[PDB]
């Protein structure tokens, strides 16, 4: 938790995506900066190959950082000590209207700074929804739930899309995280929750750069 | 709020829940005590048909009480402003193996006492599965998402039974909580989400017998 862990109280963080979505091929590049032990972290995207997206870049959001997430209470950081081996998470996401996203990402460690790559496909997203049309507004902040499951630690997700008139477009998904570390060589935590609060603060050029900013806590149901 | 409301401090409630699991026919019949604001309750429920029923009594547990959520800031109570007309809530709950239950609910208010009517249908429960072998432990804690939608309120769930062995039979939920009052007569809150706690405190013969407790708090997201 300090200036000589491998995960220090700053820490910097480089992202490539690349994927596409209804067929549509594309490339991100991100770099950020965040507290781990706060649970905080600001990143600055740039879509480098297919922009402008012709789709809310709002489905992407939630694919752009596990080790920046405050632990409080007695719930060991399956992700924190992950490290110098690192993890990948892969996860699926699927839209009320029938929009499906699906993520394959690794995260290593690598000369100090946090190394993101992310494979993304989404398929099926509704010619006419908000996501192709360009009607979304943010995503609301929600709670996942997890607990160890197939050799990892998997979480269940439920959020909501802000979109044009003050409605809703809800989604939910499944993660599994995975350790690049033997299970035996660290603690796995328990049944327990994350809440998260993801929130763009800039955007321009037809979202063609975007800067985002999420704070993530674990911790157990506020209901004692 | 006090005594002048339609909804006490303190009120009491009746329940009937009859329908089948798959293809069972059962019958439970419950009564119980609460206190509204403070979102607590507990109730005492017994199998008058069927018992002792060949599936887990705990995927019954989350449909035998909206009237006891505890409001916190400006959070309009759907619910409480129903009375007298009362409403009605329909779901559909579909477990990671299969099982699915659905249920449509009654809520009225019958001399300052609540009562409750509810239809439950179970299918495709898996035959070997934990439920039908009744190899579940009670409900972990967790946290419903809520907004309006059509006409009504609308909530997500995503839930994780215990089971033998120490591990979890995850499920999922949507609600569509529909009041009996016109629209324009009450007002509608927004976007938010309810902390869940239900818990089981005792269970005889066979599950014939059994008392329930819950505590439900309506909020915003702890992070700001
Ligand atoms: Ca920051
Ligand atoms: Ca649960």
């Amino acid at each position: 938790i300090h200036m000589n862990s491998l995960i220090k109280e700053n820490m910097r963080m480089m992202v490539v995506m690349e994927g596409s979505v209804n067929g549509y091929q594309f490339k991100c590049t991100g770099e950020g900066d965040g507290n781990p032990y706060m649970g905080t972290q600001t990143m600055r995207i740039k879509v480098v190959e297919g922009g402008p997206l012709p789709f809310a870049f709002d489905i992407l959001a939630t694919s752009f950082s596990k080790t920046f997430i405050k632990h409080t209470k007695g719930i060991p950081d399956f992700f924190k000590q992950s490290f110098p081996e690192g993890f990948t998470w892969e996860r699926v996401t699927r839209y009320e209207d029938g929009g499906v996203f699906t993520v394959m990402q690794d995260t290593s460690l690598e000369d100090g700074c946090l190394v993101y790559h992310a494979k993304v496909t989404g398929v099926n997203f509704p010619s006419n929804g908000a996501v192709m049309q360009k009607k979304t507004k943010g995503w609301e902040p929600n709670t996942e739930m997890l607990y160890p499951a197939d050799g990892g630690l998997r979480g269940y997700s439920q959020m909501a899309l802000n979109v044009d008139g003050g409605g809703y477009l809800s989604c939910s998904f499944e993660t599994t995280y995975r350790s690049k570390k033997t299970v035996e060589n660290f603690k796995m935590p328990g049944f327990h929750f994350v809440d998260h609060r993801l929130e763009r603060l800039e955007e321009s050029d037809k979202e063609m750069f975007v800067v985002q900013h999420e704070h993530a806590v674990a911790k157990f149901c506020d209901l004692p």
